[PDB]
């Protein structure tokens, strides 16, 4: 029920099939990221959608007080938005355990780390 | 008096003094990066802070009709804000010509381009 808890379990398969994949890098175009990222939370009733260099999250069912906690800023519970930075920085929490994240308007590149 | 135009003739003499600079990459810590890039347009009166991973800009002169029209929410011609990323975006643009430009919460990433 708390829906950013969801990117724990979702594997960085997602993005391997979606991105370019190298020994110690993977590329994903900034569309395919957050199309893959924005579905995984569509499970718990959550709308995902870009616009600007902002994301905007809103709920049927679940509320967002975990995105208000982690930093987006909402009108209710179930309306967030939040900058396109500090969404890919929240879904990419977990893959951070392998990876470093960095990012552009353009893609999403992942580096081995080592 | 655009306030992004003073972008294009700020050298990356700034981000070289104040990154860790190698063969084919400089990296710049968030803060030390952004502390140079708003003191670029300080000399047109024109204010800049980070809160979250949003920027902030007043002017008491310069209209700030260039920032919107490159994506910044204003509420007036003289108060703005826009994410962290589309102000790293804007400020690097000239720098493109000779950088990939990369970021992270942490850090700006400047690639040489080949
Ligand atoms: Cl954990
Ligand atoms: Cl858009
Ligand atoms: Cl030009
Ligand atoms: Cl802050």
């Amino acid at each position: 029920l708390e829906s950013t808890s969801l990117y724990k379990k979702a594997g960085s398969e997602n993005l391997y099939f979606q991105g370019i994949v190298d020994k110690n890098k993977i590329v994903i175009p900034m569309s395919e990221f957050l199309d893959s990222m924005f579905l995984v939370i569509e499970k718990l009733g959550v709308h995902a959608e870009k616009k600007g260099s902002m994301i905007f999250l809103s709920s049927e069912r679940v509320k967002l007080a975990d995105w208000k906690q982690l930093g987006a800023m909402c009108s209710d519970c179930y309306h967030c938005k939040l900058p396109l930075s500090s969404f890919i920085e929240i879904v990419t929490r977990k893959a951070k355990d392998k990876f470093l994240v960095m990012y552009n308007e353009k893609e999403v590149t992942l580096v081995a780390r080592g």
